[PDB]
């Protein structure tokens, strides 16, 4: 019993964190095999950030301008290349702690663990979700750039995020490990803002199924809805549209609890209209959208209370 | 910017998790140096049950390797299995007993394999609101200070309300609990006042000030209000501990108490604080200072 925002154990990622220094800028890098991956803005000064020409800044650098530190050891850079918004530094030592890994690009609504780091040293781990507006509501201070997001289903680490910047509203933007940004963001200090955010409907439904599995049914009702009528109501509360894909994905949780997806959609509609009336669901007074259907299945018991 | 429920990096603890099997029971053990620590209920009058066991009855598995048990002894509600191999991954560590209100990271484990990490607090009723299934017994709670792991909790059981009970690493239970199947229940719980105040200071640091007001209160008047809303009493030590956050934000502790009193008597009125519609009590003053400064390990 219980339901917590749970992160993956971070040990496999901690053994990959390094500090990358170029001139006066210091940030974090990910050392996998003989390559260190880090945000390309490590080659920039504060002035450069308005309209940096990264190709022009990079051509002026040599291998020995990049200082890479792994623990108390200095790694030697023997090559460098840029791939989108990530810089790849070839080093002369393969990381003996390199886990089994993949680079995966995730979709909005997907969750992942973040290992927040400063000076190549991990400070904390937390769970978060890629918002529908492609930002993440993280906890990052200056010096956290290069900190990574990941999942560890089985013993393979799937790296999905690398931290690059903080937007004016306090939310965060970054790239996959191939350097492609999530959303319409650029690694430039130009006026950029997060788009209007929405609630991840499929995740709220998954969390309502987690509440039923753990023994709570106060929010259920005798009604059902069509998918179209549910979406017309959902859009009015800034909830993401629910697709047939989402309904299919919720199939296993529906079979475990005996509650049809469109019947759970009817409880959600009613919760949006009424609020909670002093009650909580899994210890929360708000509808939680940072647990996916897969996260609920992984954390919750297979036997409904 | 941002404020998340953050756990310590778990790597130093992951390298200590093992699977302990005795007969039909399988649970988790903590391998430090040449000793594996685990709940004594892995055997099932514990001295009578233990005397009937030999070293070879305990199967200990570290990854894909079988460790050989060469001795066994009981210390309170923890069983200590002497093994023939010292853990090469043993970090610098201490066994510490924490107080209610203190927070720690839990590395939830099943079959000696870590599955997740989360942050939690020792409630005033000595239970923890964890996330544990059958097979999680022996999972541990810890903090990290510099390079030293301070182990403070070992999981033993789930109470009927879905909350969890356990011991320190010397086998002493937190709370009036016993390791056996009998009628046991969590006592009435209270809110950790010093932690709610720390979280209100974290909200101010992150730019959330709607709840601030021009008023102040005495510690006595605040405690008369706090006792009415099932909040733990606030002591002069809590006021002293909140001193740094009070100096950083310019809001006196008793000035923040007047804000908390207004929130308790009137609610949030449709508003949130750090994305929450409830008053959060699982961040200590130290957790707020650490997360708003980026301390590393
Ligand atoms: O957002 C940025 N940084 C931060 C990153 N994450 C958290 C932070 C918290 C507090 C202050 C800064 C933070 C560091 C680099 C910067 C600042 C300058 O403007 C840009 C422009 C583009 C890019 Cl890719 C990065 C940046
Ligand atoms: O509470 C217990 N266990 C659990 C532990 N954490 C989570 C759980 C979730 C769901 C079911 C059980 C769970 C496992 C062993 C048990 C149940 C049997 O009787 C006892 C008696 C004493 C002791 Cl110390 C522990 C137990
Ligand atoms: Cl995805």
């Amino acid at each position: 019993s219980g339901f917590r925002k749970m992160a993956f154990p971070s040990g496999k990622v901690e053994g990959c964190m390094v500090q990358v220094t170029c001139g006066t800028t210091t940030l974090n890098g990910l050392w996998l095999d003989d390559v260190v991956y880090c945000p390309r803005h490590v080659i920039c000064t504060s002035e450069d950030m308005l309209n940096p020409n990264y190709e022009d800044l990079l051509i002026r650098k040599s291998n020995h301008n990049f200082l890479v530190q792994a623990g108390n050891v200095q790694l030697r850079v023997i090559g460098h290349s840029m791939q989108n918004c990530v810089l790849k530094l070839k080093v002369d030592t393969a990381n003996p702690k390199t886990p089994k890994y993949k680079f995966v690009r995730i979709q909005p609504g997907q969750t992942f663990s973040v290992l927040a780091c400063y000076n190549g040293s991990p400070s904390g781990v937390y769970q978060c979700a890629m918002r529908p507006n492609f930002t993440i509501k993280g906890s990052f201070l200056n010096g956290s750039c290069g900190s990574v997001g990941f999942n560890i289903d089985y013993d393979c680490v799937s790296f999905c995020y690398m931290h690059h910047m903080e937007l004016p509203t306090g939310v965060h933007a970054g790239t996959d490990l191939e350097g492609n940004f999530y959303g319409p963001f650029v690694d430039r200090q130009t006026a950029q803002a997060a788009g209007t955010d929405t609630t991840i409907t499929v995740n709220v439904l998954a969390w309502l199924y987690a509440a039923v599995i753990n023994g709570d049914r106060w929010f259920l009702n005798r009604f059902t809805t069509t998918l179209n009528d549910f979406n017309l109501v959902a859009m009015k509360y800034n909830y993401e549209p629910l697709t047939q894909d989402h309904v299919d994905i919720l199939g296993p949780l529906s079979a475990q609890t005996g509650i049809a997806v469109l019947d759970m959609c009817a409880s959600l509609k009613e919760l949006l209209q009424n609020g909670m009336n002093g009650r909580t669901i899994l210890g929360s007074a708000l509808l939680e959208d940072e647990f996916t259907p897969f996260d609920v299945v992984r954390q919750c018991s297979g036997v409904t209370f």
